[PDB]
């Protein structure tokens, strides 16, 4: 398994599932990925996105070891919610 | 001090400097803020960005507790530096 753009991954620890913003080919050359918390409660607050089936807290990306840390594929999200995440973010950071 | 986008800081750990990425109110609301690492040795890797005076590792941006874990004002990156270091981030996740 490589995890891709879009996937709900779960990774392992010493936890909350993660959506991945980073393209299968930098996720399998380097081993690490960038992706972003879910929650489970809304709560109005503005940089989260509700995934139908959670909530993606879009602020609190993270490059994560996801091959050193044993991934698993629980699902994936709308592509209309990955392309809301992403746009929050640019906004921030952009 | 609140850090603001371009500053280099030092946070404290239980370190290497960090270049902040997100604006100053984001900064203070949350206490929190987007940022990448800085190591010694250039090495060719593409996502690393010189700086004057280092080099940002672009792909690793994380989110930070920077208010909670006492962050101390380095220095700051020369302008068209952060300018390369957003445009590598958004080829990778825009």
């Amino acid at each position: 398994y490589v995890p891709d753009m879009g996937d709900l991954i779960w990774v392992d620890f010493d936890h909350r599932p993660a959506v991945v913003l980073s393209p299968f080919m930098y996720n399998n050359k380097t081993g690490m990925c960038l992706c972003v918390p879910c929650t489970t409660q809304s709560k109005g607050y503005p940089f989260e996105v509700v995934l139908s089936g959670g909530v993606a807290l879009a602020d609190q990306v993270k490059s994560i070891a996801w091959r050193a840390r044993g991934a698993t594929k629980k699902g994936t999200v709308a592509p209309e919610e990955l392309q809301l995440i992403k746009a929050k973010i640019n906004v921030l950071i952009g």
